[PDB]
């Protein structure tokens, strides 16, 4: 219903303009040391972490670049992005070996000099988006510099794909938790997301060809060969590896005590599969290719998410479950809802089955009625199945505004497409 | 027999010092335009080709660098290499897009601006060898620059391996004869040869890891999965492609009218398989790895060459034949004899079966009694099975001194190893 679509779009528009973006605009710009402040407790007050992670600073650069480019933030977001791009190049860029450092403290000193491809993907993503929004060639320059370093040091020229964790001097890290012997869905999915904006910015044949190569890797090696769902970790030879926690992390380790099959290695994340599918669709948009170029893959990702991840009774998407169709972890974490909002919409656009629009409204209602802490404007990071926050910290080094702002803008955009 | 080994080594030493190297030292240095002259007819006189191919100039740089490093040329070869490195950077290097151009005319003007990975491999090979011989960091610098450009533009991050032919702006060339849709044994074998000297020069972890990735590609995708013999051409997905002639070439197209199974697509080159095997062994030497790291592969290459390629009656190695064991083309071309000299020696070192030393003496005797034009010092390019030159041009844009000088130095070296 156009009245229902308009109601949903307005709910997002008011919340995005008066709640979410103001939460960050009034808090994050650090004029003393440069960069952004991203550590806020359940009362919007500083938690005091002496960290400015590459993930935090780059995602902020992306959010403010993309939101300004979309027409949000009252025009002040572009200069906020430049403030962060200033911090990235001046404090986080390695002037002897290249690439962006993983971690800095509050005053700008490098504290983890490793070159993590997961963070470097977000550098390529955010700096490409930054140049697209502001025209500053510094974004594209350092994004191209990062891409070239990934080709030189990270690309496995035999098996394909990328090695994902390196020391500061770009030497491959050790095996196991050091991160030097695994190829992961986490990194390879976001490089596809990164190369999409990179190619959109530069327009080179090389960036279009490597974006397609990244899509091919995900479809042919990363996703389940039968179910099409994302498998988290692989060996270099692309056989499935046992899932491990790397020494370098970019999230809080959450164990659901009442989760099912704790040791099961066949888990897949509905939020990841939805995030991959709509990002692949957006990649096809940027590539000028039709969606059904990967109709089998896109249909597998969305069908699996809507049939197993959507909590129809309480609302929101579950954390993870088996490829076969069993739900393992029924908790409610913030980023999977964000990615499910966009995906379920794009699923409705491509597959045209109304259970996807129902799936969107289920998750839309969950985020606005349960997840959004309206007194501050940010999202609760983790919740019991029926709502009710488990963790109440509003933001940290790994939870900023990348997922929620983009999912808000992209949802108004796709909902507008559906109404027409 | 040590008396037989000494006799063979001395035959090479006298010929290398008094015949082959003097042929080039007295002819090739072009002080007017820079670079090297490589076009000489059957009387050692200029043929007048208005060409200075990247293959010609780079191979010359390698020959003079490697021979000087080995202690040959009366000490004058190092400065000859620098004269060529001067020409490569000043006349053949693309200062806007990077990489070395494919073709220049006699006076140094670029005539084919394409970036051909086959030539760029020889740039990495020769410039790495040049720095190892002279200490001039320009070789290593531009060799590393070329390697990095290959990772950025040439590496297929999905299927692995390299795309092999690009326009000047590094955009992938068209399909078919343009060379943009095939991965070939020719390029991938020599990159392994190039990355070996590159890693020997720089010592970086990245060059060691990519050299191993190159070896893995050749063993697992390029060689026959059963016979282990080299298959010339593949599609990007590494399935076997029909053999074609590219618009860019680096040799004379020779059709043997009395060759067997002219249309057979199962041909393999004994010279190539031997060249790959001893170069792989040398790569293992540089990598500090034992030969039996690829014992199955190395044994397949050498056994196939000695059992099918060695002409026991007349001497020398045939041109090509089937993987299964049938000889197709019994003519005698220069570069396959050179590579068979080194390979048959290394085969004797690793496999210790005396049929390989017999194979070496068969080819040694053929080259010195039939192929070497002793009145000038260079090798006849092509011959009937029983000797007797078919083509008598001594050198051109694709036949210089890369194969024969290296095979002469490396043969004295391995023969010296056998005697001890
Ligand atoms: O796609 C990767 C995933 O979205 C992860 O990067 C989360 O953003 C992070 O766990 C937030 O804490
Ligand atoms: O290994 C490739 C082969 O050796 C080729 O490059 C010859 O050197 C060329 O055909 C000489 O004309």
């Amino acid at each position: 219903t156009s009245e229902k679509i308009a109601s949903l779009r307005q709910e997002i528009e008011t919340y995005l303009n008066t709640g979410l973006l103001p939460f960050w605009i009034t808090r994050t710009v650090d004029k003393e040391n440069g960069g952004f402040l991203t550590h806020f407790d359940q009362f919007g007050n500083d938690s005091g972490e002496d960290e400015k992670s590459l993930i935090a600073q780059s995602r902020s650069v992306f959010t403010y670049s993309s939101a300004h480019r979309a027409g949000y933030g009252g025009g002040v977001l572009a200069e906020m992005a430049r403030h962060g791009v200033d911090y990235l190049i001046n404090n986080m860029w390695d002037n002897e070996h290249g690439g962006f450092y993983w971690m800095t403290n509050r005053k700008g000193e490098v504290t983890i000099d490793q070159k993590i491809v997961y963070g470097l993907s977000f550098c390529i993503y955010s700096l490409s988006e930054y140049t697209l929004a502001t025209g500053d060639p510094r974004g594209r320059e350092y994004a191209e510099k990062t891409f070239d370093l990934l080709q030189k040091y990270a690309v496995d020229t035999h098996y394909g794909g990328y090695f994902e964790m390196f020391n500061r001097d770009w030497t491959l890290k050790g095996p196991g938790a050091a991160g030097g012997d695994r190829k992961t869905l986490d990194v390879h999915m976001h490089l596809m997301e990164a190369y999409t904006t990179l190619y959109e910015c530069t327009g080179q044949e090389i960036h279009r060809r490597k974006l397609l190569e990244t899509i091919e890797l995900l479809v042919n090696k990363v996703m389940h060969p039968e179910y099409g769902t994302g498998i988290p970790q692989f060996w270099a030879d692309w056989s499935v590896a046992p899932q491990i926690k790397f020494d370098i992390v970019w999230g809080w380790a959450r164990f659901n005590p009442d989760g099912l099959k704790s040791a099961a290695e066949d888990n897949t994340s509905y939020g990841h599969n939805s995030e991959f599918a709509w990002l692949l669709m957006h990649a096809l948009d940027i590539l000028g290719l039709p969606y059904d170029t990967y109709r089998e893959q896109i249909t597998k990702s969305y069908t699996h998410a809507v049939e197993n991840g959507v909590d129809w009774e309480f609302g929101g998407v579950y954390v993870e479950g088996s490829h076969a169709g069993q739900v393992y972890d029924k908790e409610k974490e913030f980023w999977q809802q964000a990615e499910m909002l966009i995906g379920m919409l794009d699923a409705y656009r491509f597959l045209k089955d109304e259970k996807y629009l129902q799936a969107y409204e289920n998750i839309h209602r969950f985020v606005f009625d349960k997840m959004i802490n309206h007194s501050l404007g940010e999202w609760w990071p983790l919740m019991t199945r029926e709502g009710v926050p488990i963790w109440k910290h509003m933001s940290h080094s790994w939870k900023i505004n990348y997922h929620d702002v983009r999912s808000m803008i992209q949802s108004i955009v796709r909902l507008d497409k559906i109404a027409k």
